[PDB]
């Protein structure tokens, strides 16, 4: 029984390029497949941006309650939460929840702007020891996912490490760490992705992403039953510009790497 | 015609029974498939229980804030939220969110006890004009889903009509209808079911269900992009006790009934 064989078979049969990094926090062990290749993050980058604003809030203690104007011109495909508040305001906490738990691209843009642009999200990544991540565009163009383009990419291994530090480690202050985890656990978009490959009894927080080239991503923190948590990154992208999403590939990869 | 033939084709390759009821609120049109047969509700019954508690909160002011004790003996499969509060408390708002947005079966049992048992949830259904719904057992046994058993069943037609009345109609007070819709839109478990058959721009609130006999259910309110909402019930059950879940079949049914 061979995890590399299974992942290579999934990838080949899918017609795409699959990247996987698992961290088992029980013993610091990893399962890696194309873990040092760059992939387009798409909306999985919203974790870094929300965590950056959380970090800000450790020193601007009322920042999460700050109202932010939502104008009709701010609407970008998709905006299921912000469209309801156009011509009004949303707080940075509401925006962070919207960006994380829903598909909300306008909410992401407000986080980016709060951080002073894409470079602000990259600067946070650098501050917490992630030298791989880069954010260079706003929404929606950060999702173009063109093959060979390094913009708005990271590697599975780096993002697994970062997500571990953010959700289980000490990148954030305790309240901010707990907030992030509460938001990820309340994600609405994830049941077809990593979670579909796992036993139903396991608890998952996750952020999904999807863009050009059939790019289909998920990053997750997982609590198996009375076991130590796992961090799992599954990235996937395809050769055709308009390929269909493949959440089932991410599910299949999550089952392969957690079986046993 | 086209639709009916396609649903039958789907059903014939699915290895089970399929029940569908779509209400298009633009014109009150319906698309029905086995819509007067009984199916096991499993966790889709949590909608009726949360709504009955919302109804109670119209007259017991502050009911949703009321803390309820969680003890070890209360834990039933699955309990992702209630487990964190064992030897502690959850408020009726937290138990309603827990039951709606996650898998949590302990949270449902507390809603049922707040209503005076399974029969109190059936009484509420009757109070809002549903003469079909019938809750007869607590969690987890209400999910046995044995073929032929009338316990804990409804029909697609009745459930679609009830969900319309609850979410879009006047079965509840306006503040409480809005709370129900907010909870449903925040479901975490739905992305592989009805939602997986719909365009990504459409906004969905939904409640899934699973149980014995490979029972795989979803009931949803759907807001297509700048169109009047849809109600969709998709129920599915299989002939062998230990059959696997078929969320894909629900997604496929949703795509068939909305393609027109
Ligand atoms: C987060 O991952 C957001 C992705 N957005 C894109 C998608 O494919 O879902 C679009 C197309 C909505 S965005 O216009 O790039
Ligand atoms: C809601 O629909 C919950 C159903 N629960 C069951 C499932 O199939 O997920 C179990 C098996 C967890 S419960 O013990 O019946």
């Amino acid at each position: 029984a061979d995890v590399q064989q299974k992942l290579a078979e999934l990838e080949r049969q899918s017609g795409g390029r699959l990247g996987v990094a698992l961290i088992n926090t029980a013993d610091n062990s990893q399962i890696l497949y194309r873990a040092d290749e760059r992939f387009p993050m798409c909306s999985t980058s919203k974790v870094m941006a929300a965590a950056a604003v959380l970090k800000q809030s450790e020193t601007q203690k009322q920042l999460l309650n700050q109202p932010v104007e939502i104008k009709p011109a701010d609407l970008v495909n998709y905006n299921p939460i912000a469209e309801k508040h156009v011509n009004g305001t949303m707080t940075l906490a509401e925006l962070s929840a919207a960006a994380l738990q829903y598909t909300d691209n306008t909410a992401m843009n407000k986080l980016i702007a709060q951080l002073g642009g894409p470079g602000g999200v990259t600067a946070f990544a650098r501050a917490i020891g992630d030298e791989t991540f880069r954010l260079d565009r706003t929404e929606p163009t950060l999702n173009t996912a063109i093959p060979g383009d390094p913009r708005d990419t990271t590697t599975p291994r780096a993002m697994a490490q970062t997500l571990r530090q953010l959700t289980l480690g000490h990148a954030l202050g305790e309240t901010q760490r707990a907030q992030l985890v509460t938001w990820l656990k309340g994600n609405t978009t994830g049941a077809a992705s990593i979670r579909a490959g796992l036993p139903a009894s396991w608890v998952v927080g996750d952020k999904t992403g999807s863009g050009g080239y059939g790019t289909t991503n998920d990053i997750a923190v997982i609590w198996p039953k009375d076991r130590a948590p796992l961090i799992l990154v599954t990235y996937f992208t395809q050769p055709q510009p308009k390929a269909e999403s493949r959440r089932d590939v991410l599910a299949s990869a999550a089952k392969i790497v957690t079986d046993g």
